[PDB]
């Protein structure tokens, strides 16, 4: 039975992505440019079944916003139809970009001006991984959301290989957003318990019955930058050490993945 | 022009390697399979230059291990003279797998097996990024050189950039050599200052005039796992943030590098 993975992608180009504006709530569309972007992707990362064989897709996970969707229909192009109704797609908005607040729109330089303007930042620069957004959310705000998110991922991919089956679960969403989730995925940040209202709360993010809740003991968020670089487009590999699902890893992923029996792994513990 | 990147590549599958056996200074062959493993790769990253154009190659580093260099021919195979020509291969005795010293062979619940029978990991379990291996490398040997080897391929990386050329730089190495590489070089682990007589001295682990020696003020090592899955011939894609290689970073990598006119990306500060 194959390792799990859970593939994270990136939307297409979108206006302001390509000129350093922070998108989040602002539902833009994908330039012609993104758009052709990710025609290629899916073709490349589905071409001779190497990388990710349509078989193998459970679920494809993706943020609201327009982009994310858009780019889901353009990386799916290369399926047929009998392999895209083996393929339960989910909306989760907990899967959103950083709510950039005050920020929405800016550049980075424009921030800083805002901020210095306001007496803030007065003795250390800005981090948004540490400080969150104005009117936005904080880091642990974002972590939180991700955290649900990811349990209830890991959890799928648990009931799927325990029943024999291989999982590889899809998420689609945001540069912020995307390097926040590879970074809790494999341990980076803190541990926090769930205290607050807020932390404990079944917020209703998505709206599928075949996906279970995961009620959270605790939760992770980052204080600082994982140094992840992320394009539009840009895929990431998330998975497991030793075939545990209890030891997540962020996968270094060649072309193409090998068969258990051909993989080259220490054994664990 | 183009952000640099240091694309890290585990040589091709091993009949060691295939069994869960830590495979060290053991100079073993590719298994035919791996061989196969590694050709499809080359073609693959190579494909309609996208992902990796010959013509932004300048160095290419390899571990003096016989699997590795078997790797780099394999993978260089879709490249014509005149675009080998063009490239230098550096051979690098800093990049070699750790020194598994006693445990040279074995399984993991071997070693454990003979650790717990010399009264070893009384109080917790083995764990090669803190412990290392007896008569084999500490954490802190294999942190050292890899850190040497960092800051060689950072510097040209540097300068090459300051020159206006783009700069891709490949590593053959190996699984545990590589996920150490990659964890230092965008911030995991622990800095250390340069003090003993071995943290201080040039070793000569290659003899090339073109790769300036970067002599160290501090180094990096690990003290934990840093949770990377590194089957044979996977790849890594090491980088930079805001093309600052002050700022290095890991690129969750999608198939195909966009042009910085048209990359999506936050402006620092």
């Amino acid at each position: 039975s194959l390792t799990p993975r859970c593939i994270i992608v990136r939307h297409g180009q979108t206006e302001w992505s390509k000129s350093g504006q922070y998108t989040g709530l602002t539902d833009l569309p994908l330039t012609p440019y993104g758009e052709g972007q990710m025609l290629r992707t899916g073709e490349s990362v589905f071409r001779n079944n190497q990388f990710l064989n349509p078989d193998n897709i459970t679920y494809i996970f993706t943020s609201p916003r327009l982009r994310a969707r858009q780019t889901v229909d353009l990386v799916l192009k290369p399926l047929s139809d009998e392999q895209r109704a083996k393929i339960r797609v989910v909306v989760d908005d907990d899967l959103r970009e950083w709510e950039y607040g005050d920020y929405e729109g800016m550049l980075t330089r424009e921030i800083i001006e805002l901020r210095k303007s306001r007496g803030l930042d007065k003795e250390r620069p800005w981090n948004i991984w540490r400080d969150g957004c104005e009117n936005g959310e904080t880091t642990q705000q974002i972590g939180l959301r991700l955290s649900r998110a990811i349990a209830r991922i890991q959890n799928l991919h648990r009931k799927h290989q325990s029943e024999g089956r291989a999982s590889d679960i899809m998420v689609f969403a945001h540069g912020h957003a995307l390097r926040y989730f590879a970074a809790i995925w494999f341990g980076l940040g803190v541990q926090k318990k769930c205290e607050t209202i807020e932390e404990i709360q079944n917020v209703k993010s998505y709206d599928d019955d075949t996906v279970p809740y995961v009620k959270l003991e605790s939760y992770r968020h980052l204080v600082d930058n994982p140094c992840f670089l992320l394009d539009a487009g840009g895929i990431g590999v998330l998975s497991y050490a030793h075939h545990n699902i209890d030891e997540p890893a962020l996968e270094l992923a060649g072309p193409f993945v090998s068969p258990p029996e051909e993989e080259s792994q220490h054994g664990d513990v």
